[PDB]
């Protein structure tokens, strides 16, 4: 929805990255649910948004 958000972050917190991802990658339905859950169970709970959000949202196939 933003085409290119150009969001390259070091590591972002789960909620922060939820909204950021919402503004970074296409949102059909709430992919955020899956991305959030795995981010909550992540190693620190704060991780680089694209790698995590996208791998969860791509792999869980919540899309």
């Amino acid at each position: 929805g933003s085409h290119m958000a150009s969001t390259g972050e070091n590591v972002i917190s789960v909620a922060e990255l939820i909204n950021a991802m919402k503004q970074v990658k296409h949102i059909p339905e709430s992919k955020l649910t899956s991305l959030a859950a795995a981010l909550a169970e992540a190693k620190d709970g704060k991780v680089n948004i694209d790698d995590l959000v996208k791998v969860i949202e791509l792999v869980d196939k919540e899309d």
